[PDB]
């Protein structure tokens, strides 16, 4: 009868090797979450500008930045499937800020989810589960209305965000609770 | 100050005087200072000083320290002082932030180092923290904290261009305001008045 105010929903449609995607993830989405996580519900969709083709009964993917991007996309899809939400977010952010992403999977996992082996993540990423997860991200990305014009494509309560630097301000404004995080009142107009 | 004939605007200087096990210190470090840096690092110069409310005593030729949260806090303070001495600035900042958000900090030193400074072994850091270098580094942090004018009334004690910051939630807004450059990070114009 009197539920708490709902969090602001943010969706990121991205690809692992897109420069603007990595900047927004690490220097916009992640720090905003660190500041106002209590009023934020983030969804990550690694697929971006990839393309998918049914080749002999199974889905195959082509990525704008090559096979490494397609493989890293599937690694992160498997992280989102096998880890708790916060652990997967932190591990993916950890990787995306690194020069050699594939080779930091183990170290980032050891920090945020040491109970999950990197080998089990790679088995998913190179196996049928990773292909199934990537196909689901393909369908989600294709269902965008309007379709995405570029990556990163950011939705805030299902509406496309045109200026990513406004993320923190818009999340604070859209939150319906009267008691906001202290940062929201500092940046308020 | 260089270049000297048309130099770029200087960054905003931020100092954090803290102790490793203080709850308000860890929140401010991980959920205020770190994300502000992630947003506007280009206009920020951050200094970390691990010591906080610790106390210092010369007992028979060597400095010994007592921490409000016990021996574990004193040991973690010296680990982070040694990190600041042995790693590059950004790597030390990232490693310390990585540790301070964890439940078992001592056991995350190795893992956090493997992410941000794999060339530095945790064994070499622990040798420093438990050796003469860690004691000398901690004594230097004691002197810096004691030199605060005005003296700190609590931790975390945050200085923005050498002035105490009383509302930590205003950090991002104040850093953006104090920066003298005409071209600011895009976030600064979004939160601008
Ligand atoms: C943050 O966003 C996600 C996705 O919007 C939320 O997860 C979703 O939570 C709802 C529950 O209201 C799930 O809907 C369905 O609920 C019925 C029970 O009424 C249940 O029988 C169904 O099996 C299903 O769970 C929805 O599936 C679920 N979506 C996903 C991908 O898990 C989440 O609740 C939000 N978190 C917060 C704190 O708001
Ligand atoms: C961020 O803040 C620190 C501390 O204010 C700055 O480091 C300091 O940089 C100056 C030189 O730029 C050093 O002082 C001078 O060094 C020269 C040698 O280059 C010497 O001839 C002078 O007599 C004087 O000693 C100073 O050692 C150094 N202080 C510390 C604690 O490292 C740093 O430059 C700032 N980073 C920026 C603005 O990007
Ligand atoms: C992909 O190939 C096989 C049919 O041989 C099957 O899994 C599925 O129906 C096909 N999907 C599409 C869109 O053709
Ligand atoms: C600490 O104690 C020693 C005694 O061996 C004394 O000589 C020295 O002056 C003290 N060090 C200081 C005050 O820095």
């Amino acid at each position: 009868p009197l539920p708490p105010s709902p969090p602001v929903r943010v969706s990121l449609y991205y690809e692992s090797l897109c420069g603007a995607c990595r900047y927004f993830l690490v220097r916009d989405l992640f720090p905003t979450w660190l500041m106002v996580m209590e009023i934020m519900n983030i969804t990550l969709v690694p697929y971006g500008n990839a393309q998918e083709r049914n080749v002999s009964g199974t889905w195959e993917f082509t990525c704008q930045h090559g096979e490494l991007e397609c493989r890293l996309n599937m690694v992160e899809a498997c992280l989102l499937d096998k880890l708790e939400k916060e652990a997967a977010f932190l591990t993916i952010v950890c990787m995306e800020e690194m020069d050699d992403m594939e080779k930091k999977l183990g170290p980032c996992l050891q920090v945020y989810a040491p109970e999950v082996s990197p080998e089990s993540i790679m088995e998913c990423a190179t196996g049928k589960r990773g292909t199934q997860l990537m196909h689901e991200n393909a369908q989600l990305t294709d269902a965008l209305h309007p379709p995405h014009e570029y990556v990163p494509w950011v939705l805030v309560n299902e509406k496309p965000l045109k200026d990513p630097s406004e993320l923190l301000s818009i999340v604070c404004q859209l939150y319906q609770g009267t008691e906001k995080p202290d940062i929201c009142s500092s940046i308020a107009d």
